[PDB]
């Protein structure tokens, strides 16, 4: 399922995702797209922080879901 | 189907798309055709802004539809 990660500049990004995937997945898959290193990046759905050992199921996220991606040092 | 872009210059140029075609797509195409990079165009529909990863289906754009181009630095 594909999904959108939108960031704090107004850009967005797809990514093509499972429900099993964890969030540390995606934030793998916004490295290699992107180069941003999973440790500076804070991931939001739904008005939740999403935590590492969970899946995108979990949290419902769902076809074409946006995501918010806010970096953090 | 052809589609066209209309320029606060007032210019319009015709673009052949597909429903499928996401922003990202028409913003190559015009990249091709007249040389502005995508990161320098806005896109805009009935209102909207248009975000990369939707497609021209999505946001009900259709035969000789007049998107709306303003150019950003």
């Amino acid at each position: 399922m594909q999904i959108f990660v939108k960031t704090l500049t107004g850009k967005t990004i797809t990514l093509e995702v499972e429900p099993s995937d964890t969030i540390e997945n995606v934030k793998a898959k916004i490295q290699d797209k992107e180069g941003i290193p999973p440790d500076q990046q804070r991931l939001i759905f739904a008005g939740k922080q999403l935590e590492d050992g969970r899946t995108l199921s979990d949290y419902n996220i769902q076809k074409e879901s946006t995501l918010h991606l806010v970096l953090r040092l």
